[PDB]
């Protein structure tokens, strides 16, 4: 029979895993850490405007509280996303300038902070903190808003826009349950893995991670045998792999652009949630095309991987697109 390659699934996830914020007391130390250089730092930039400073009310995002988080390749970082709801009233403020209280407080900490168009991103060493900065739903007219818009933006591109991550993260935790939804978790890890070993560590594939939770959010399916006698549950993370992949490539579609004159294969991934915007929006089109290039040879080593002999072959293949942490047992 083919050699299964399950086991070495597992390991490789083990491997790659990141215990989320309520499981890692280094994450939870760093953010608290960037949280309360924040307060200090207010303390003194609005001292110096004559007015008391804002609180905020912060949150966890993203990966590391979803607990789809990876470890990343050496000389890569991880990335602590947080939310800071701040005691301010949209309508009063521009969003860049909110943005600058925020950076002007981290100015001093670690190797000083950077307004991006959607946080305040502060760089220490082997990893950075994402402060996505809202306004209080109270004090707006009851709806939650993040701050887009860096300080090269015009106004057409500052704007306090409605954003649900507590949805979103609501909906990652609530899609399945148990061992379920530890292999759907299990595949965001492996493939925040082949974007790290196969993409370039510049922002090209930055939506790469979102998109693939997102992603998985409406395409993954489990998939697991279970016995007719005994119900014992087996998992085949290779398999629920293969299927979703294929679902992916199944989705994009191509797409005129009339600049160029010539189509570009496009994956568009809504958000389940406000703002329900394309996560993949901002890849260029001939990034597209690379994407899908890749995801179809992934497919093709995840077919090759069910369909041989030797456990070092079926490893091997797939260790060329998930890389050198993937087990590959000697022959
Ligand atoms: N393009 C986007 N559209 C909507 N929400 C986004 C987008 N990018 C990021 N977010 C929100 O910000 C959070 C942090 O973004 P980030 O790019 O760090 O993704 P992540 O889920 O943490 O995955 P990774 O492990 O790759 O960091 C996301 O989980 C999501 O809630
Ligand atoms: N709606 C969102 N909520 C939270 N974080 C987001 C959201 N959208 C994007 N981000 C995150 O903020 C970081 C950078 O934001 P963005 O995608 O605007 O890139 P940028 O380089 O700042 O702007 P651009 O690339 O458009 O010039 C990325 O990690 C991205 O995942
Ligand atoms: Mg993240
Ligand atoms: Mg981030």
């Amino acid at each position: 029979m083919m050699a299964p390659v399950q086991k070495q699934f597992r390991e490789f996830h083990d491997r790659i895993k990141l215990a989320q914020y309520d499981e890692n007391q280094t994450l939870r130390d760093e953010r608290d850490a960037v949280l309360t250089a924040v307060r200090e730092g207010l303390k003194k930039v609005f001292a110096d405007r004559g007015e008391a400073a804002p609180t905020f009310t912060p949150f966890n995002q993203g990966s590391y509280a979803m607990n789809t988080g990876v470890k990343p390749l050496e000389g890569g970082e991880y990335d602590i996303d947080v939310g800071i709801i701040l005691n301010i009233a949209k309508d009063d403020h521009d969003p860049v300038e909110v943005k600058k209280w925020i950076r002007d407080a981290l100015k001093d900490y670690g190797n000083g902070a950077e307004i991006r168009r959607s946080c305040v991103t502060v760089f220490k060493p082997g990893y950075h903190v994402d402060l996505a900065v809202y306004a209080d739903p109270e004090l707006s007219g009851g709806t939650l808003c993040i701050a887009k818009g860096k300080e090269n933006s015009g106004d057409e591109h500052r704007l306090w826009q409605i954003s649900d991550p507590q949805g979103f993260q609501d909906r990652i935790a609530s899609k399945l349950s148990g061992d379920d939804a530890a292999q759907f978790r299990r595949c965001i890890r492996y493939l925040k893995r082949w974007r790290d070993f196969r993409f370039s560590s510049d922002g090209n594939a930055a939506p790469l991670g979102i998109g693939l939770t997102a992603a998985a959010y409406w395409w993954f399916q489990v998939s697991k045998r279970t016995d007719p006698v005994s119900q014992n549950v087996t998992y085949d993370d290779r398999d629920a792999l293969e299927q979703f992949v294929q679902t992916m490539l199944d989705n994009f579609h191509d797409t005129w652009d009339s600049k160029d004159q010539r189509s570009y294969p496009r994956l568009t991934v809504e958000l389940p949630v406000q703002p329900y915007n394309d996560v993949f929006e901002k890849m260029t089109g001939m990034q597209m095309e690379s994407f899908k290039s890749k995801l179809q040879a992934l497919l093709n080593a995840l077919k090759t991987a069910k369909s041989r002999l030797e456990l070092h072959d079926a490893c091997k293949a797939l260790a060329d697109h998930f890389g050198s942490e993937f087990p590959v047992p000697e022959k």
